[PDB]
């Protein structure tokens, strides 16, 4: 990554072995969890695009998902080129040249360009742009590994109601809609696909009952 | 998080892999325990609200509680706006504008704005304010995942005194009520619902007795 | 804790996640061993009192014993207040106010008071004073949870002498006793309540014999 | 490894126990799979040749592959000699005379000479040179221990599409070609050797479509 | 402990969490093997007497041995007083006072004196002296916990000869006497108590044959 | 250890507790494979002779091999004494004496004597000399814990050739001999003791084949 310190000191650093291991291990034991996307965001503070690409490379298995992520990055790099073509011209030693999309995706990632972009003012935010494209590719993958229809999420008679709520809101987190459509799922689907008696208990509270009211009401009395 | 270096000099840092994994693991094994709230305080000493939000979102599982916490945070953010209307008009060049509720919860915010609040004068503690709201949501969650009412706690005939006193104090930690009221609970309930023979012993010790005295008097059943 | 760097530069630091994890695991998994008191002392050096309280409070389970420690801490706060009444009237600035007992246990404290007390010369060693109160409380818990009366410990018939000596000296560490009382216990109880076969051999050996000599006599007995 | 201190002061550090153990573990779980190449590059961010030799030699098992790597390193040293025959005539001790392949690979060269070459400026970047020779040899091992030919991979009558894609892209990952040749393999073979029920669905979808579209269409059998 | 930092700088520090944890694990898991002595010395490099006392005191379990070690430290403290008495009078600020044996053992573990002794020019090596007393007691414990008579130890008929030799020399390292006695025991018992077939070869190698020759000779016997 | 830090500043350091633990548990779980020597080099960089002796002593189990190593070191110490007889007289102040074998092998070398050797000019690398002696003894141990003669190793009629080549090259590493002799064994024995089918393919590559060619050729049976 690149680390800033007190007294304005800025150092590129190698990726710590333990950080790399932790990322490989989340994929090994939990695959493309819902927890994974934000975990990637936490580990990628201050990253270089080249090292982020190395982190994608070390993932074991699940190579169909890895291809979908690579395609997602490639599509976004082409969009960047269409809006922001790198214009011709010589530049002085000590100056920066604007990024093109495949340089951001890491194919021609000189370590010096990456350091130079971060230590120019204003910063040339290649790490943020690359991370965002990776996040978009991950969101596709999480939906793919959340195979169950939202309309098929139902409380059994053996489930405590709270477990059904846990499944429902995990599924919505990994299968977005517009903010309005998701709000409609909370107000329509959640009561509808509860077990009959629990569903009756929620209806008495109302159609816009808070989740706090729903949790307190349905525990067993 | 936010480190405070030698001579009080303050810089945003990446989190350790091992901090992230430890927080994720305690939630994975124990849920939102009663132990979790002080552990969250220990891990969060100096942090931007966006990073704190990252810490909340890297938890998966237990999503009925997690959604309830997000709604609770949103209500508290609205209270901040009601109390502290944010100036829509102009500000002096260099003076930071008050935070609004969305900024405190990172939802409508840049990381640099958040750092600005922690580094300007005054160094408005937006990270501390966001943690206070997260803690309140967690305390409600801890009461939700309690499954025992303090008013029902009874020592059996065969149950030893030691088991009963452990249930009573564990439950009292999860009573999200006034601390003064908890003192009333210690004086009143603990003696009243003891095993009949041992209640007689505790009444004889009478008001002002220490727990040390109660435990030695009631060794056994 | 507080980390002291080269050139007398003393900076308060975060609780190490890993140090806190070690403390919670010992109390939860090993309970109120004899090993707990010294392990606590080693990990609680150089602690700002509110953080030291966080370290106590992030331990859970055993909640009657934990409450008994909090009560013991409050008794010590009562002694501290009686011994050192507050300096009445207007408090002159610069010099930190001399604390009350609740403030020392941390409930009312600010981080700025805590830094001020430790970084003044002379210092007010608030973290040490609180640590002494806590260690006294732990000794009370270890005594309370080692209910075997040392006078009554006997050997079985099919026991080697060593297992009895291990039990005897563990019990002695968890019994209230001056060094003079320990010396009497050592020379009175230990050989008298031994298994008949070993006790015959030890009496023939005599009283001046050390424990090293006694262990040598009873190798297979 | 080499650690860059403040102001560019390069100081060698001992091999880290936990870096070395991490390399040994990746070899234990996965052997010489295509994950090895990026994992090796990440752990050799700052490696000396001495570290690199220690890393190769500590592997247990897999000794046919390890011997093949060492011969491949011998081949690369011979290519270095052919390109860069070391000029005749005398050069003082201390002047960093050019190395030949055998010094670079490090058997016939002190650690201190190697550190001198990489850390004086301008350098003769022996650590990077040797690391590259290892990477070329590893790429051949990765091809050798791929066991499936891409032409033969069929999606069975019972195999799910996701697993067929996983197999195909691991196999391509371990038998890399020119980027254009790889792109042709993705457009031609993957659709063609899909199960016949799903291949029709893909032809309807397009004349070669994105993998994200292909995964959505082929969610059955 | 005391650490020397770069440039001959003495800094007193806390006992490392991790060093103390490792020492506590050694006594929980491995009892008083002959491996304990050197492990303890290595983890206690740099220790004040107060730190050494903290390490002894964190041991629980096996408490008869621990009590014997404390008595043994007291016996050495009495030998130190007998050799070296204390002279009357005051000492200047800037001088070191000669310690009683109890002071070296850490009974009045005044840390200021202890740091003073190791950092004065020239020093009193109080911490090393205490370590030698601890080591003497630990050796006595190692003999106590190695109950098997070495004179009974023979080769199994089913055992490989080499495993019998491993047992014999571990036992001799646990019960060590004069070097003269150990050497004679190694010559005499090891050959006599082997298998018939193996011992016949060893005598034919000579009446002083090396352990190296003995190992090569008995592979396949 | 002795750490040579930036700008040549040599400072003595404590043994790392994590370094020591990694060495000890490698030996106890994996014993003396032909992984041991390089692993020993990784964990002993910059050791003093005293540290090296600590590192061996701390290991236990497999004690007949450990005594054999101690004598191999004693034989080397006698060779050093024969080349570097004990000299008498005063010596220059600052120009440490030429060691004798007992100092190199640690017992007679105080911390001040060893520090003297590495910190005077010109420096005498007593730690390295002792490390080379230990490594020589380890190579003897590794051969003793090889069980298989390289001249017996053959590929079955049904064993895969891939397993045979792995077995051959592990065994060849654990025979003591010149690397040049090992090279002749690789080109002579391995083809001769393959199975008829594989051997016929190998002889069509003829004299000069690399393992990369040979392994690729025999992927078919």
């Amino acid at each position: 990554p690149i680390v800033q310190n007190l007294q304005g000191q800025m150092v590129h650093q190698a990726i710590s072995p333990r950080t790399l291991n932790a990322w490989v291990k989340v994929v090994e034991e939990k695959a493309f969890s819902p927890e994974v996307i934000p975990m990637f965001s936490a580990l990628s503070e201050g990253a270089t695009p080249q090292d982020l690409n190395t982190m994608l490379n070390t993932v074991g298995g699940h190579q169909a998902a890895m291809q979908m992520l690579k395609e997602t990055i490639n599509e976004e790099a082409a969009e960047w080129d269409r809006l922001h073509p790198v214009h011709a011209g010589p530049i002085a030693p000590g100056q920066m040249r604007e990024p093109r999309g495949s340089d951001i995706a890491g194919t021609t990632s000189t370590l010096q360009e990456q350091i130079g972009w971060m230590t120019h003012n204003p910063p040339i935010p290649v790490g943020e742009i690359y991370k965002r494209w990776i996040i978009l590719g991950l969101n596709k993958i999480v939906r793919m590994y959340s195979p169950t229809s939202i309309l098929d999420i139902r409380q059994g008679p053996k489930e405590p109601f709270r477990d059904y709520v846990d499944r429902f809101y995990k599924t919505l987190r990994a299968e977005q809609a517009s903010q309005e459509v998701k709000n409609w799922m909370t107000e329509t689907l959640l009561v509808q696909n509860a077990n009959p008696d629990c569903k009756t208990i929620l209806k008495a509270l109302g159609p816009g009952a808070t989740l706090e009211e729903m949790m307190t009401a349905c525990q067993g009395v």
